[PDB]
């Protein structure tokens, strides 16, 4: 067919009735611009915060994130629960692993005295008390540790695939609540795998495969390069890659700085996003910033952010008027 643009416009209208029926994520071009919502948690990392998208975490969705052990999963998790907190917003944690080490999750900004925890005697009843928790239309956040934990009350007693049909059944009827009440739901996925080929991989069948499509969001979180800093080792480079992203263009990556026990470093995400945005100056060793001196080399950077709160705030702030 001799046809040129009356093409775009019966593909335009196409799109368009896909949109209606199915959802305004159904369809998009890797590059079309980014929609903005007006209630988002930030991640605690402006870096993967404009990774998502949408500046932070979708709410009323599902987001799933998963990965290797100590890749930083609940780190980001907690970050989400820490910033979610702060505007006075309530969340709760379903423990099935007993992992948490709240000294940890304090010292991120995490309001631990308040924060819901709930350890399930099976797998059903942590889903259910996590649906209850959420129906309440109170919770703002809540965070299930760990899918791979959640064992059926059958197999905790007397087949096969029984996970795997718990998760898809709890989050059918989970779902609807969820989107009702604005209530953004985290899963921490294990992997228990790394021995494959050189390097890292996906999968998911845990009880996977539900969640992979009911979640509108799913990070795949991995570990870097433990972050050398001349002593032994500050932190580690965590490299988030969103797959799936039903709000926003998906299959961005992210990477930033988690120091031992500090958590995920704001700063040294402020610095990275400010060079690569023409904000931030780097003068050979020296990181110069709209004229005067931030420091010499990435931590007495982070180290001069971190002490200036004032001018870091500044930094952050027009990365987000240059693309919100
Ligand atoms: N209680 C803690 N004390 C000190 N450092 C911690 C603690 N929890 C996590 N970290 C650091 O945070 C990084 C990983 O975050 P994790 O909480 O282990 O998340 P994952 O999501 O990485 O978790 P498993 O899967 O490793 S618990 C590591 O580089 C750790 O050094």
């Amino acid at each position: 067919m001799t046809q040129t643009p009356d093409r775009e416009k019966a593909l335009e209208l196409a799109v368009a009735q896909i949109e209606k029926s199915y959802g305004k994520g159904s369809v998009m071009r890797l590059g079309d611009e980014a929609r903005q919502p007006i209630s988002v948690i930030p991640t605690g990392s402006i870096a993967l915060d404009v990774a998502l998208g949408i500046g932070g975490l979708p709410r009323g969705r599902v987001i799933e994130i998963y990965g290797p052990e100590s890749s930083g999963k609940t780190t980001v998790a907690l970050h989400a629960v820490a910033n979610a907190q702060a505007a006075g917003g309530v969340a709760a944690f379903i423990d099935a692993e007993h992992a948490l080490d709240p000294d940890y999750a304090k010292k991120l900004g995490v309001d631990t005295d308040s924060l819901l925890v709930s350890q399930p005697d099976t797998g059903e009843q942590a889903l259910e008390i996590a649906d209850m928790l959420i129906r309440s239309g109170a919770l703002d956040i809540v965070v299930i540790d760990s899918v791979a934990a959640l064992v059926p009350r059958a197999e905790l007693e007397g087949h096969v695939g029984l996970q795997a049909r718990l998760m898809s059944q709890a989050l059918r009827k989970m779902t609807g609540a969820l989107n009702n009440s604005g209530t953004t739901a985290i899963f921490i996925n294990q992997l228990r795998d790394k021995i494959g080929v050189m390097f890292g991989s996906p999968e998911t069948t845990t009880g996977g495969k539900a969640l992979k499509f009911y979640a509108s969001v799913r990070m795949d979180v991995r570990r870097v390069e433990t972050l050398k800093d001349g002593t032994n080792a500050v932190g580690n480079r965590t490299r988030v890659k969103v797959v799936k992203n039903k709000c926003l263009a998906p299959f961005k990556q992210a990477e930033f700085d988690i120091l031992y026990g500090k958590g995920i470093s704001r700063e040294g995400s402020l610095i990275d996003m400010g060079v690569d945005q023409g904000l931030i100056r780097k003068s050979g060793a020296w990181f110069t910033y709209e004229g005067e001196q931030l420091g010499q080399g990435k931590e007495n950077a982070r180290n001069f952010l971190v002490e200036n709160a004032d001018v870091a705030d500044e930094i952050e702030k027009k990365i987000k008027e240059k693309l919100g």
